[PDB]
């Protein structure tokens, strides 16, 4: 179908963009580099891919959606659902995702944009709030028959993700600190889940 | 004294460096810009100020020391010392420090260095571990007559600072999200202190 060829073309451009970002580097790579190796698979006209930044964020679109459904699945595998084991299932999947080299590579690209005057990032984050994983946790907190947990649901979701992610991701990104292996992941999630549920 | 003039000279160069960073911008500013308006108050020779990055991190040296002693004082004002009120005194001072425009401006400079091949940042962080504020909390946790708190002291210190700082600072820095006013600060610290001490 024409629509399928359209989508196949978009995917070729994104893969080319990503490959350049990884080999040549995000800052080194220009739009014309991407048009160049996309060939005539990109005709300058019909695109919403109007820039290097726009393409990066189209790639991020997909990755966010992919991570969301993966975390959601792992979490909804548990039907029984104590808060402790839902936290723990969310935690394990979330932290694993942040301990891949990819998470660091993308992290660096985003950090490097701190002085961008086009505000692609702010627009992206504001237009995609519903696609972030913390929403998954937020939904469970609501379901909890607890005054405190329903009313603070979003902030608790965000608190939990933060305790898991930081400052480890920040250090992976800024000074390329070592990732956590599987065991350390497990340990950190459990450590965090206890403090969160039961306090020190 | 010669030693006092030496120090006065160093301070002039740092103030010039900082002023440029704030008005012209960190990336826009070059070492020669700094030498330029430092005048002959900088003779190229005796300095350890061998670069724009080195100067930035000399400025950061002072700021870190200043924040450390300020938090330490506010914390040691309390002699009575329940864990709750020591956490709360550390929290209020810490979060206030991160909700100043300065914290954001410096944050952006650091983030922008993510692709620096000189690794000034990693060296700086590794050489100044003892000067970070989390050490203050770490010391209290040790003093607590608690097996769990003494053995995890550093990680608990780092956990607490993180729950306070993130992801708010990250968003101030990346997309210039609004700072918390005094009331929101107070609210967040208390919110966080409860979860930390007592769990949800
Ligand atoms: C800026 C970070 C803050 C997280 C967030 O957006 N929380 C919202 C809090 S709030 O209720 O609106 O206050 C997140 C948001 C989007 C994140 C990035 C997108 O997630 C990019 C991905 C790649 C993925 O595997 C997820 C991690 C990551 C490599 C992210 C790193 C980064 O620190 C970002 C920018
Ligand atoms: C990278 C951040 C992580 C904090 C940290 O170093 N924790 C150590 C954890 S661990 O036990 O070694 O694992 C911190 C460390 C030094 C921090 C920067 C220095 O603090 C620069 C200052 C300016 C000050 O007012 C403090 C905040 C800040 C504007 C910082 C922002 C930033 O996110 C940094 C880089």
């Amino acid at each position: 179908t024409p629509s399928q060829k359209v989508l196949a073309r978009q995917e070729k451009i994104k893969a080319v963009a990503l490959e350049l970002f990884l080999t040549k580097g995000y800052q080194e790579t220009s739009l014309s580099d991407i048009i160049k190796l996309s060939g005539g698979s990109y005709s300058n006209i019909y695109d919403g891919f109007k820039s290097k930044e726009g393409l990066f964020f189209e790639i991020l679109d997909d990755i966010c959606k992919k991570h969301f459904h993966l975390i959601y699945s792992k979490t909804q595998e548990i039907k029984n659902g104590t808060l402790k084991e839902i936290l723990t299932s969310f935690g394990l999947a979330f932290i694993e995702i942040f301990n891949q080299p990819e998470a660091v590579a993308f992290g660096k690209i985003i950090y490097s944009q701190v002085y961008d005057k086009d505000r692609h990032l702010a627009n992206w984050i504001e237009n995609n709030q519903q696609n972030f994983s913390y929403n998954i946790l937020m939904g469970f907190f609501k379901q909890q028959n607890n005054s405190y947990m329903k009313k603070n649901a979003e902030k608790l979701a965000v608190l939990f993700c933060t305790m898991l992610k930081e400052p480890y991701h920040h250090l992976n990104v800024l000074i390329n600190a070592p990732l956590k292996n599987k065991k350390e992941q497990k340990e950190h999630v459990e450590f965090v889940v206890n403090v969160f549920l039961n306090g020190i």
